[PDB]
């Protein structure tokens, strides 16, 4: 992974500078001299640094796929997909096409999308034969009652708006319904333990404490 960060002050900042980037939420991480940009780094960075694995905060593109009780699901599975998406990670997910007839040419394709979505198909076709990353989903000569399986990634390009759009197999009525959602939060540590956290006069954001009015120092100990 690589991550290139420009004097980010959080967290979310931090993790929409790209899909590499991840985010040590360690109390007092940074040194005199640092400003809170050395937060964000690539993990192994971080860890290098004495971050632990679970104050790195790093959330991560995911697929989560249902079928129907499948007295209803014909010829493509699964029917519904849910994708978290990280900007600039591929969430991948497999769908099946099975036919119970003689199926000759098969192209797997989604309804028009917004710019910032993009979409590519793997198709693993009978014999063997392999496609990689193309526009579209392509097989050709599927025998009877042999699932065909086509790998799809859905990669946004920044913290998207919910939306849906569809899967199709042309010339099929069958339909992949696909959710996708943004994935750009820190879930970090909050203070709600803690009365001492930020000497109890600050918050306490992904590892930064933000003083009250009439506070200062990086724990919020002076007062002026
Ligand atoms: C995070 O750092 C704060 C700040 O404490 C300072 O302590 C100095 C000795 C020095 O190391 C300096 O670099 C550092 O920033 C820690 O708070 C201190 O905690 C002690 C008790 O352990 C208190 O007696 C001090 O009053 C208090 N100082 C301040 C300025 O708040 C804090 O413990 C630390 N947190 C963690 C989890 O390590
Ligand atoms: C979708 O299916 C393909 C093919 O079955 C999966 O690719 C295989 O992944 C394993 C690792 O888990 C490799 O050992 C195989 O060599 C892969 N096969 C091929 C043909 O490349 C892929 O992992 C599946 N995708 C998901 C998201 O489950």
């Amino acid at each position: 992974q690589e991550c290139t960060k420009f004097k980010v002050s959080s967290c979310r900042e931090c993790i929409e500078s790209g899909p590499g980037c991840t985010w040590c939420q360690k109390l007092n991480f940074t040194g005199p001299g640092d400003p809170d940009s050395i937060r964000c780094d690539t993990r192994p960075q971080l860890l290098m640094r004495g971050c632990a694995a679970d104050d790195i905060m790093d959330p991560t593109s995911l697929a989560e796929t249902q079928e129907d009780h499948n007295g209803g699901q014909k010829q493509l599975s699964p029917q519904k997909v849910t994708l978290y998406l990280r900007p600039g990670q591929a969430a991948a997910f497999n769908v099946t096409f099975r036919r119970a007839k003689g199926y000759s040419r098969v192209f797997l394709d989604h309804n028009a999308l917004p710019d910032t979505l993009k979409v590519t198909y793997d198709s693993f076709c009978s014999n063997g034969v392999t496609h990689r990353n193309q526009p579209r989903g392509d097989c050709d000569g599927v025998q009877i009652n042999v699932p065909i399986t086509f790998q799809v990634k859905v990669t946004a390009t920044e913290c998207i708006q919910e939306q849906s759009f569809v899967i199709r197999a042309l010339g099929f009525t069958d339909i992949v319904t696909v959710q996708v959602l943004p994935q750009c939060e820190c879930r970090c540590r909050d203070q709600s333990r803690d009365r001492s956290l930020c000497h109890g006069k600050g918050f306490l954001e992904c590892g930064i404490c933000r003083c009250d009015t009439g506070y200062i120092g990086k724990n919020c100990e002076h007062h002026h």
